[PDB]
């Protein structure tokens, strides 16, 4: 499990569920090619995205569907999304976990990076 | 102006208007004294709190009351209030200015320490 | 000025100086259109990036270039760069802030929006 | 695991370990008297604090001694510790994550509350 995704909601104090995640690499020609994409679960987390085989070096954006989520709940929120842009396993494999961390105006996002 | 403190509302995407912020200064007993307090104005910013004279080096703490703030929103929060403890140090730049970032169940805090 | 955007330095408690922000707007095609552009001056703010009159309804884009900002500080970054994707909508308060604080691993932003 | 603390460097993007974590819990005089304390682990983690038993109702402050944490790493930081207080379990036991994020001169706090 290279790269997971995990989401909490800031108004609540709990796991932001049901969050859709799109993720997109940056292709030859420069433009940006769907790569995975998932729902987090009831703890938060979206796992399965990719595998260590698929996920090669790139560039990498990872979408968060934040306002989806908010409007779900009742909750007009300033932003469409949250957009994570990062060049990933350009020194070898590591596991990538994206945390953001979600309020309507407002979000975080943190990335842990380990040696797999 | 030495300190200044600075508070936002993340849910609402606005100043943090009319939150209680009290400062104290640890005393040689250890026990924290009153040192400063006020509320934060309609631009979620609290100026005047205290004057070079008297802003010694010291350890200081700067309580937020988040609690009651977003009570009178109607919201449920989980902190009693936010604290933000630090040395001041002359070595250092010469203005401080605490800022906090406020969700119900989370907050932020940054000092910009500055010339 | 409807539209500002201030960084903050979390690592050294300073405004972010001299950051590259970009911003663009969602053309009919779905492509992002340069919309304007600037560097964040000693305080850490970006004033003048477009007018009243410019600035429309529409989705905007307000790129961040963190990883050059690192860079310069010889500091190992994560991301290639911070991006808030929001709509611009009449309805709301008139002035936006985009303000957002940046550490090498983790940012955040928030968006302040008031009369 | 009624109590969980969980703390994350944003420098390095990584778990912080070995973070020392003192609970306290108000007293009836109304002072703040010892409850528990822990170090983090590899993973970031403090587990075991305490016990459904032990952790009753009443406000409680998880003090995290982010500045031992920064000068270990030979980094000079802004704050003394990172303070979190807060009133528990008045409507029954609820299992609670405090995560910390740290930087030198900054950290987001969040609580993360469950229902056993």
């Amino acid at each position: 499990c290279p790269l997971m995704v995990k989401v909490l909601d800031a108004v609540r104090g709990s796991p932001a569920i049901n969050v859709a995640v799109h993720v997109f690499r940056k292709a030859a020609d420069d433009t940006w090619e769907p790569f995975a994409s998932g729902k987090t679960s009831e703890s938060g987390k979206l796992h399965g995205l990719t595998t260590e085989e698929e996920f090669v070096e790139g560039i990498y954006k990872v979408e968060i569907d934040t306002k989806s989520y908010w409007k779900a709940l009742g909750i007009s929120p300033f932003h469409e999304h949250a957009e994570v842009v990062f060049t990933a396993n350009d020194s070898g494999p590591r596991r990538y976990t994206i945390a953001a961390l979600l309020s309507p105006y407002s979000y975080s996002t943190t990335a842990v990076v380990t040696n797999p």
